[PDB]
């Protein structure tokens, strides 16, 4: 019976650190390294998942947790990991989008191109988990990127939101327009190069969103991949996060420019005060060119607005 623990990040680099020689070519789908250890093998993964499989396989094991479960679980490919495994080093668009949970603001939806050399470049401006950094690190960073690799952007105005929202089409579709336009661009613009793959980070089903641009006069089908937390797949997609983000805040400090207030993001209690005062220093139809008016904020807010 070999054994499988789980590992966090300080256990894995523990281990990582501790058997010298550590192998990491050619390993299964997911698996960060391999130890060639006497009597047991022992493989790491992603997930934070360490198999101890041979003799001294519990032993081992021991050495590192305590009460560590046994399984019949082998040192095979992750799931999980089979796409990042295959696209991770192609050259690829990543496409994302920003903004939809925003009462204030357009929903901006960004594309990436990093071709194979330039993969590790972005990396290295530390892209990976892009969702924990900040403002201002995004204008740190998206300038660079942009700079470094070609991308296109899409930005969906509050005049075009609310037109597009009062006519019958509900945000999926939004998205879905919105992504298949920006994918049309930058796949132009870098032609004659062709992507290795278009990665989507997946925000509806892969069925339900061609079925939306049913329509369309360009749809760009090809080597499309519909990936849940794409981010995590290829660096493109962080890329385009980063870049998304970027053109969200500058269109959100225009925007606030336009109206005469500065406009939180999100769509808490704030937003509804701030809408309030819109309201009543420039009228309720200035709401339309900066607000997505379908959201329950804008009826808090005429609320707010006639209470004072
Ligand atoms: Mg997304």
């Amino acid at each position: 019976s070999n054994y499988v623990i789980q590992a966090d990040q300080q256990l894995l680099d523990a281990l990582r650190a501790h058997y010298e020689g550590a192998l990491s070519d050619r390993l299964p789908a997911g698996a960060l390294f391999a130890v060639k250890r006497p009597d047991v093998v022992i493989t790491a993964y992603r997930s934070g998942k360490v198999l101890f499989q041979g003799k001294a396989a519990e032993q081992e094991a021991a050495k590192w947790i305590s009460g560590a479960s046994a399984s019949n679980e082998t040192a095979d490919h992750q799931p999980s990991a089979l796409a990042a495994h295959q696209l991770g080093s192609l050259s690829a668009i990543g496409s994302d989008e920003v903004g939809t949970g925003d009462y204030f603001g357009p929903i901006v939806v960004a594309a990436a191109y990093v071709d194979r050399p330039h993969i590790a470049k972005i990396a290295a401006l530390g892209v990976k988990d892009s969702k924990q950094l900040n403002d201002e690190a995004i204008k740190r960073i998206a300038p660079a990127i942009m700079e470094t690799v070609p991308h296109a952007v899409t930005v969906l105005d509050n005049p075009q939101y609310n037109r597009w929202q009062r006519s019958g089409m509900p945000q999926t579709k939004m998205k879905a327009l919105l992504h298949n336009r920006t994918l049309v661009k930058l796949v132009d613009a870098i032609a004659p190069a062709e992507p290795e793959a278009i990665i989507i980070d997946e925000f509806l089903k892969r069925d339900s969103y061609f079925r939306y641009l049913s329509d369309e006069d360009r749809i760009i089908r090809e080597r499309v991949h519909c990936l849940p937390k794409a981010e995590s797949v290829h660096v493109s997609v962080a890329a385009a996060s980063i870049i998304a983000r970027y053109v969200f805040l500058e269109e959100m400090e225009q925007l606030s420019r336009a109206v005469g207030l500065l406009l939180p993001k999100g769509a808490g209690a704030i937003v509804d005060e701030a809408a309030a005062r819109i309201i009543r220093a420039r009228g309720e139809e200035m709401l339309e060119t900066c607000a997505k008016l379908h959201f329950a904020n804008t009826k808090k807010a005429l609320a707010i607005a006639k209470r004072r």
